């Protein structure tokens, strides 16, 4: 109709540290640059471009985010996945179900029980772990494998990662959150991967947005999953579905105390923010996480953003 | 600004009482049946009741400081800060599961560590003397043998309430969030069945646990969380005694039932006699707002 496709580009009118994390259900906690500025990132999880198309296992909900689902037989290592509602997985359609974890470079410990519950007595959690570099882990090809042997009744088995910890192999690996997974195997590639996001440059940085996922690691602090764009924008996209009107949705970061612009962003059509720092060690980080993200036009991709921070 | 709800199936759409994919759509067991849930509660002009958070996020979480040998939990918000006793029944998002013992993992943050499971299982009876979220506290089963700290966490399964011997689980009930001196204040208000040919419309998710049916664990809900947190984002002015939706099949466009969305948070139905209701739709249908109407407009039965 003519209303869909003059339907004005909007975004959520809620304030960040009251809005989700993409790739693991949390509240966000903060936004950061990547540490190390030529970082390009390849999430599978939390990847929507603006006018409502999602990619790789973006789910269009939380609903969905952050699951497991498979079906493993007794004494056997191998879970045999499924979509989260427990449907046939379309392998090769898809690098892993919809929702399926993105972390890489990490050890997942699994909380997981059989569903549905037909126990009148019981406690039906299982602890499994699942490392994600070895042969056995082919979430595309249909299958992961948990570390030890799955001694419990064969079965319809749902849960998620409860917590992670560096990698098993090899010696002396940190846990790196940037990276995900490599979903298929030596004999078959992943197929349709969401692609590669790579820094903007000519003055312009990524934002991710962080928060703290439950695990140690080798600094002692917390293990920070950063994210492209809060699953709130992501479903409120797929809801809307407003045509995409020009290079780049200009953001204004605003205080809702005083109204005023704490910083400008440019939201890109394949579903990711930039900004442009005020020099070394400036950044988002240093801005409150009250604020709320406001649309205030379409513009070039050239158009000059005010630097954000203090240097 | 008009009025409108998600443009999003409700098989992809979440139960506002935990995070979970909505799994069916029901009429109460019991057609007397009141409800007084204290998360998934919102006027639909977006305002918050109860403990409901804005967002999934914040949705069936517990936070809060335990000493190293004591038992309680002495609660803040989802985000750390500071949960004000007398104020409301509890921190925003805190579970609303009555009628049930909780069994919960937590684990302290921020990780401040570079060894070890930081996991913690922990059980919570909610209707002890010590479960007093109103003032700021619960009580774990057994003493908390673990280091001192900030836990966060969530229940992650149910079972039978330990007291009285021989109570089932009953989630159509929230638990007793006062104290022997003090009820709980600004609890969100009972819902009551509407009458005149009309019923609720609950949203069910099953949820993890033993019962004595040797069944799903199933938790109704009055709304999706993704329509409370469109409300409170929209603030669309109500501007009728209620919103009539239709429920529409997208592949078709075919109109599969009327309902009536009231100001108070909560949809009804005219089911077409007994057997009749939502819960013969498919669940890929999406809501759409058609029109206002006075509270005495007669649904066509579903
Ligand atoms: C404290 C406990 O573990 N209670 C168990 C109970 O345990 C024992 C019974 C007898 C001895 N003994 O010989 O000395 C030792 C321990 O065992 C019964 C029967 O299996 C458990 O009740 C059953 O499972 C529950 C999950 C419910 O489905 C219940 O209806 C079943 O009958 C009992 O578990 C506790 O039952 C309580 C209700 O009566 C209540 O539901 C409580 O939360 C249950 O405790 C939880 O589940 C246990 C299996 C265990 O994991 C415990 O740590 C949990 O808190
Ligand atoms: C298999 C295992 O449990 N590995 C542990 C290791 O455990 C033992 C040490 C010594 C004996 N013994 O003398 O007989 C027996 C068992 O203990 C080390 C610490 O000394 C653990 O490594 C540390 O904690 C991890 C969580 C990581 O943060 C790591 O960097 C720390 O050094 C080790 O845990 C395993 O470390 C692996 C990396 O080297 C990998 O991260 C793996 O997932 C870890 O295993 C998990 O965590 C354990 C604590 C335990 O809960 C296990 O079930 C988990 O899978
Ligand atoms: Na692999
Ligand atoms: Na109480």
């Amino acid at each position: 109709t003519i209303e869909q496709k003059t339907r004005a580009f909007t975004v959520p009118n809620i304030p960040l540290q009251t809005l989700s994390n993409s790739r693991f259900p949390s509240l966000i906690q903060g936004m950061i640059l990547s540490p190390d500025a030529s970082q390009v990132v390849q999430f599978q999880n939390g990847r929507c471009l603006i006018d409502g198309q999602l990619l790789g296992t973006t789910p269009a909900t939380s609903g969905q985010l952050f699951r497991v689902r498979g079906k493993i037989n007794q004494g056997a290592r191998t879970l045999n996945l499924t979509e989260v509602d427990g449907k046939p997985f379309m392998a090769f359609d898809s690098p892993a179900p919809v929702g399926f974890p993105d972390f890489g470079k990490c050890d997942w410990h699994m909380r997981i029980s059989k569903t549905p519950n037909n126990t009148s007595s019981g406690d039906p959690m299982r602890s499994v772990s699942v490392q994600t570099n070895v042969q056995g882990f082919v979430p595309h090809l249909g299958s992961i494998q948990f570390d030890e042997v799955f001694n419990h009744p064969t079965g319809d088995y749902i849960g998620t990662i409860e917590w992670i910890s560096n990698p098993s192999t090899p010696p002396g690996t940190d846990i790196n959150l940037w990276e995900i997974p490599d979903y298929g195997s030596s004999l078959s590639q992943a197929a349709n991967l969401a692609p590669p996001v790579f820094p903007p440059g000519f003055g312009e940085a990524l934002v991710y947005f962080v928060s703290a996922f439950p695990g140690p690691n080798n600094r002692s602090a917390p293990n920070d999953v950063p994210c492209l764009l809060p699953q709130e924008y992501i479903t409120h996209f797929v809801s809307e579905q407003a045509p995409t009107m020009g290079d780049a949705a200009l953001l204004h970061y605003v205080d809702p105390d005083t109204n005023r612009n704490l910083g400008e962003f440019k939201l890109y059509p394949g579903g990711y923010l930039t900004c442009v720092p005020n020099g070394v060690g400036a950044g988002p980080q240093q801005l409150p996480l009250n604020g709320v993200f406001l649309f205030v036009s379409w513009v070039s991709r050239f158009y000059q953003l005010k630097p954000v921070g203090t240097a």
